[PDB]
């Protein structure tokens, strides 16, 4: 009963992509690990914000760059912790499959 | 464990406006009651509107006509039982004062 995100960890596939280490954890400790590629949180990025932009229009009708990128996975993640329109989402839920 | 709303019986105020009766109940019952006018669901609605529209463009950064009324107020609260979205929202839980 209190989130907290991190991504770290950063490791090469045999199928050359790199992976990253997903850290969900919970205090008052229970931790849920998984592994994603990059391109995973983008898909998650682009379904949070269609899903808000259509939840919209439905109410009116009537090579340390990968540094950068486990940064912005981070943050992305800890973006919806205290916003409960993102911390309850579905795609959220359904991300952390393992 | 399980949300249900209602909007009914609608009354005269002494001073003019029509009040309607909100329903909250939840079971496997515990029922929360509510007064509000129109005008209430009305803002209700743009603070969903707006909130949700802000929300995308954040993510994307990095007389029977009151049965008409009573009608309309009551599908758009049905409207967020199912979308956690909605549902968990900030201004849901404040628009039950008492």
């Amino acid at each position: 009963f209190l989130r907290h995100y991190t991504v770290s960890d950063p490791r090469t596939h045999p199928k050359g992509y790199t992976e990253y280490k997903v850290t969900a954890q919970f205090i008052s400790v229970k931790e849920v690990v998984v592994w994603k590629r990059y391109s995973d949180f983008r898909k998650l990025h682009g379904d949070l914000a269609y899903t808000h932009r259509n939840l919209f229009r439905r109410l009116e009708e009537f090579a340390s760059v990968i540094e950068e990128r486990r940064k912005g996975a981070e943050d992305l993640l800890r973006f919806t912790v205290h916003i409960p329109a993102l911390n309850n989402s579905p795609q959220l839920k359904e991300f952390f499959r393992g």
